[PDB]
């Protein structure tokens, strides 16, 4: 994934292929499915600062949130299936294109949540033989308010075929 | 959701589905039911400041109050069921609009509520073998009074579909 | 590895194989494999500072993400297999081209990751018969947080033989 | 080792081989084999600073990554076995020339790993009846990041026949 | 945003677009609605100095009262829908042109409501173990009384289709 | 990036290019995209002096806005995709002309934001065992707030096809 | 590099080469290349000063930003590969020359960065057992801003083939 | 080294090798080879005032970077291998003359690096039981920076053997 | 601006242009529009002497109150718009002519509200540990009493195309 | 610049360019740029006396006010783009000629605005443990009122073609 | 430099040489190239009296700003490449010749800048444990703006070979 349109058919010209995707603001940039994105948003929403594996979260999901283009020539952007006014429609797949200066940032909340932590004092004193403290915790809290604010704040493009396609001019060969 | 109407008919007509749907003020931006809100805002009420599990609600209820775009070509805007004055009626869908600068401020409280705590000390020396502190707490319990009162304060725009049709110049093909 | 395409047919003419491969930018400097090195990064983002064997995993994966030249004249530059159009494609081989910069500050993580530490404290007192200290580590962390943003941030060149080809002027004799 | 072309034909005219050969730059100075200093490079990658045994590595791998000229007259420089363009090929052998720099350097790792240390306290209160220190271990760690980083870093001049024969005026007779 | 009306008929003639609108006046300069100015006056009426995060209010403000031009051609400027006279009028549509000035001085409150402090001694002393004292904050209130007092005070012209269509002779082609 | 309309027909005429492009006010200097200058703006708007990390932002922000010419023969100035009065239309690309002024003054603000500081008290006796002062950063804060002024006040030349193909005699062969 | 274009064809007349190529302004002198002088701009913007290892990026990127002439007789000044009006193209390789004079105070730079300083008190009080003080770092800091401003304002003389060639008397033998 | 081309032929008539060779500005004065000029210049850039063995660096290159005449009688100036215009080239051998003048100015640097120092003092209070000091490094440090300008800046003369036989009457007889 | 009428028609003479409008007393020469120039009048009543920025707007002021001529041919002085006698009128575009007498007293406002001042003595003993005074500023105060009375007492000629054209006798083609 | 038109036809015969042209009253002499003169002149208006870097601005606005000849033989002088009548004019372009006399008096407020002075006292006793004065400043700032006074006042040539044609008996070969 | 134009063809008659160039006027004096004086001034322009290394530029700048005969027997004086009405034409090379009195004045301003100093008192009191003081720096700040007055103000002879040639009667060869 994102996977998805199959191979079949061929396929973008490939004579401007390399001119004008494999060249730059593809592979190198992220491509994040909407209504998958909007989800993992919550996600993060989302999360308690902090007992651990309430941070180990974090880490996860911006793996496995699979955020890769949409299309390989020979196979199509993702597409709708179906013609328009019937039962069988399930028409709209989406895409939210993700900024370089978006993922240094996404990695920022990555490495908000990890601290170095004395947590192992639990062990020696309380399970045999004094008080636990935050404020590392705690500007990290906070600095994770402001990090993930502006995640939601800013827009991020929406994409599709009557839209990557015009956006690039790049063309689907019929045979 | 809010999912409701169904995918039949067809369709608004997508020629200017994207000019004016997609482009923006659309996925980018949420939807929130009427009637649905409100009683989610008592829910933030609502709320004591604190014992744990009593802020992990807020954090929650902001998913899970659905809010999502009422419509999605094929499918028409959420409408009425029947013709009025009739025992079967049941007409008004309502759905209140929400400002890019209002989902900031939402999360503002999905992120007033958490903070990093020493809590684990009643488990040490309480359970085996002194006084919690509030500062953090009440400061934010301040905050969180000052912060939901915009949210009932400020008018949020109503939307139906005598006027989602007429706010974007977007109609639904008969056949 | 990166192994793939075969000996056989033969071969970049080798009369400029050594004028302008060997001499220099070629076994010097590394081949990241893409969709390879994308998953690396994750495998990075990604790691707790730290209980170790979290850190015992930088030092690893920077071996075996295998990190090689497409190719050897005789062998091919990596290329496509079959047609276009039809169900075998499976065309896209990728490489990321790492600068000699890069490698230098991947290492940089190399030994971001180890400290000289007292660990060896948790067996005497605590098995047998205080408190561990973070400072070092923590000050890694976040020059790790730094250090590892760039990698993602820097566009680093995507290769290939419509690429490798017309880059270096070598060229693959038919018989 | 390097060892491998054997003895036969015969021979470096030897009118030259005392003249520009044994006189300096060979014997005195080192020979590493590439795609065999590649994966040492990652044996020292690729340390804990420390746990001994894990410093008893560097010293040792010095030793056995054999670094040696690859020819004496009698035999020939490192070379080529078998035609272009056929399956049995197996062409490139290569040479890093080491420069006196680097041994000096590379011995400097040498002796980064040693330090004269306490450990031997563990045995006696800790099996028989304080704290470990690392300061001494750690400024060795962290010169030890800097000595490593600039060996990946320059660049060291690859050797061939097609070279080492131009490189200096040394021919090979036929019978 | 202001987004609003949408491409549809066309066009400005364009012949004139140019000489007469991107050249100056436009992109250049600011629009904001107005019933949307005057909420966002009674923001900034509307905030105490200080406690931070009401003053981080004005900052933000600034951005997302969105604050463009009302048409693109293709795209008309912002118009009335439907007829004199009757339910479904909901006519007027109206803009505040914002002068070169006016944007200058907004930003002096943009950066009135910063300033460098030194807040973070409650934390030391106050949770760990004197006074915090206002004059800067203070001639920054009080400056901020008087930029605050000419954006009420002086009118900003108003715009509209009878309007900015008379007003710079650009006239929109039927078909 | 600006990246954009791409390799195809061919081409600027190139008997120009050079006497009139690469000569000067080319490469030599930044074009910013328009409607993509504008956030930016309100991203410096924008920033509180100081906590670090939201002095971390200016100095990035001016990477990553990408700021180069949307032409290189063969390749056409950024350009107009579809005809008018038409649902496709999506006509406007825009761009500002950096003067060399400008960036001179944009990077006043790239080092107005980094100031060597002490902060690394808070650590010793805060965390271990008095006040942080702010008058080099608030005559930074201040200086800032005349700095950023001229940068909104100030007008940039607007360019476009119709404009920069008149502005230099430059014109783009059909064959 | 800056390598690249290779050896083949032949040659410079090489009558001219020593006359007017190695007898000055001729590796004595260095040469950037565009595009590549670019992003190091933004890579000097764009630095704290100081945390160590945020001024060590100074001192290595004037190293391995390489900084050497296009061609070496018997190899071509750098050129464009393919003809015009193609998918292929790919053409504007670009050169700055640097001045005597900027290589000056490109060092200057290099060691504005470097100065002689006590850090090493943190390691015996701090983590063992008062301030450390800024005024040498900061009129480094802000002799730095000044000295980097003149870096972007000031144009380099940009070359190519079509340029290098008239440039000085020198060309190309066809065999 | 430079060592190099080697013994053969014979020779430089030796009637004039004496009255123009060993009599003066040879075996007395310095050779350095270019393209390892170059690199050895950032070797010095390129170092921190002051941690020992970071200043160890400027003392040894001065010896191995090695820095002798080209030629011996009976063996030829260093020069250029095979024909022009084809794939074995490697034409260009370099060397810049030192004057008398320079070579005392790097022994400046030689021991500009060397202070007489205390810093013995770190382990009889630090490892057992105030501060280091610096302005002797940093008058140092600086004095670095001007003496290293100069280096750079003066250009020296490049040497070939069309030049080396011009420049002094001196030729290689044939038999 | 003053901007306003456009492009069209054409043009005047031209013929006359120079003769009698770059000549003299055009861009020489400012232009104030009335309505515009008495509400500036008041903005410089209408000032406090002094708190700073309440002189900082004399200089401003002076700037972007737009001044400069109504026309350039091709463009037409600015004139009416409509016909007389109904609700679309709005016909009075008018100017004073400032004589070069006038600007030079203009600019003696611009620096009567700048003196060179010590206020930089509220932060030394007052921020930390006399009186400020005044007679510079009030013989400037008194000074600005008179200089502003003349700009009032003295009329400036008003101009309009029914005068601009007989003015000068420069008249507008009709084709 | 001022750049602008291009090479092309050719060209000013020539004969006359250097009888009449760099034999003087060019390239020895200023031109300057009108509507561009304009702003800078408030540019100056403009400035406060002092605080440094208000009085920075005066020294780099005469650079990069871009003050050089409109032509050179082969190019044309600065002339009109297209037909009279029609959308797309923009004819005028202008030029101040500067006098001997006006530069001279420009280099006076050059340095008008640089005094040698003491203000690196408010580091020693004000950041460490009097007052300033500004009598060489307020002396500074009055000789400034007047010497900025002339400029604005005296009415400097205006140049066009048809002027600058006529002024000098030079014309532009059609072939 | 000047360099430039190559050896080649031949040759200045010789014959004439010394009797008219080496003689006097040549090499005795000075030659400085225009466009290359033209920056150099406001190089001067242009710099603060004072802070050091604002100083240290005029002393620098005398130097690399090459100043010497555009000519050499063999080699042609400066000339112009290529026809005149063609798009490569890069016609003039200019030269302002500088008298002796010039000079003598240039060095005036390279020992203007030039004052023994105290400044090495904020080291000992400052650093550790008064007043610095201007007059000498300003009786030379002011001296400075008469010196540097009349180096614009005077104009310096034009050549070209149109005018070199003529000038003295030396005359170049064909063959």
């Amino acid at each position: 994934n994102v996977s998805l349109t199959a191979k079949g058919g061929g396929h973008y010209i490939e004579d401007q292929w390399d001119t004008q995707v494999v060249e730059a603001g593809v592979f190198d940039d992220w491509w994040v499915h909407v209504e998958a994105w909007n989800k993992f948003l919550d996600n993060l929403r989302g999360i308690n600062f902090s007992v651990a594996s309430s941070r180990s979260q974090v880490a996860e999901y911006l793996a496995a949130l699979d955020r890769d283009l949409p299309a390989d020539v020979d196979r199509r952007f993702a597409g709708a299936r179906g013609q328009i006014g019937s039962p069988n429609y399930l028409p709209a797949p989406k895409f939210f294109r993700l900024d370089k200066r978006t993922i240094a940032e996404l990695t920022r909340l990555s490495r908000l949540t990890d601290q170095p932590h004395n947590n192992r004092d639990i062990e020696l004193n309380r399970a045999k033989r004094t008080l636990r403290d935050v404020q590392p915790l705690k500007d990290s809290a906070l600095h994770y308010q402001y990090v993930l604010i502006d995640l939601q704040s800013a827009r991020l493009p929406v994409y599709t075929r009557k839209t990557f396609e015009r956006e690039l001019a790049l063309e689907w060969i019929i045979p």
